[PDB]
């Protein structure tokens, strides 16, 4: 198996990575667009909200795409930001 790094389809092996500039996780990607893990996939992954883990390996499951319609919202995002929403399980 390999690292998927961008257009994440079910069941790819993905890179989750601690996003400092929006202190959330988001799939390392090769993208312009921003993959956000999906909060309910925190404990599917050991990951705690927000000495947090850097990284995490997981396996992409399903997939929202979103836009940011508030100025100020949970992802940190400006208004009007397109960005994804994607659920993820432990490998293996």
């Amino acid at each position: 198996e390999k690292i998927a790094i961008r257009d994440f389809q079910v069941g790819d092996l993905v890179l989750i990575i601690l996003d400092e500039r929006h202190d959330n996780y988001v799939l390392f990607t090769v993208s312009p667009t921003l993959y956000f893990l999906h909060s309910e996939s925190l404990p599917a992954l050991d990951l705690k909200p927000g000495s947090r883990r850097p990284w995490v390996l997981g396996k992409v499951m399903e997939k929202e795409y979103c836009q940011a319609k508030k100025a100020q919202n949970r992802f940190k995002v400006p208004l009007g930001t397109k960005f994804y929403r994607v659920k993820a399980v432990s490998w293996n």
